[PDB]
């Protein structure tokens, strides 16, 4: 577990090949941690966002088949991940630089509709 960690190595083998972009780019410890923040913030996104639905709608919680969720999220996941290489190399790019880091990732999730800017109260 701790001495080996598969999923990183899935999670990072699947947007690898996103970045595949690695021409010259370098990961940082810090860009797993954004794989880490990703799936956490996705889930609290989902998690927070069935709340609402509790406020008058019922989720369907039993037979769950709608385009199988999983694949949704899997592929939902790599609109995010796709597109965060998209912002990555920019603003990488912007800065000539040739690195990922956990604070691109955190700049594309706010350009994404996080932190609102704190426009939402």
């Amino acid at each position: 577990l701790i001495s080996k960690i598969p999923f990183a190595r899935l999670v990072k083998e699947v947007t690898d090949e996103f970045t595949t972009k690695d021409q010259d780019l370098r990961w940082q410890s810090m860009a797993i941690m954004a794989l880490q923040e990703a799936s956490e913030a996705y889930l609290v996104g989902l998690l927070e966002h069935t709340n609402l639905l509790a406020l008058h709608l019922v989720p369907r919680g039993s037979k769950r088949i709608s385009g199988l969720i999983y694949e949704e999220v899997r592929a939902v996941l790599k609109s995010f991940l796709e597109s965060v290489i998209r912002d990555s190399v920019t603003y990488t790019e912007h800065a000539k630089r040739k690195t990922v880091t956990s604070l691109d990732v955190v700049y594309a999730l706010k350009r994404q509709g996080r932190t609102l800017y704190g426009f939402g109260g």
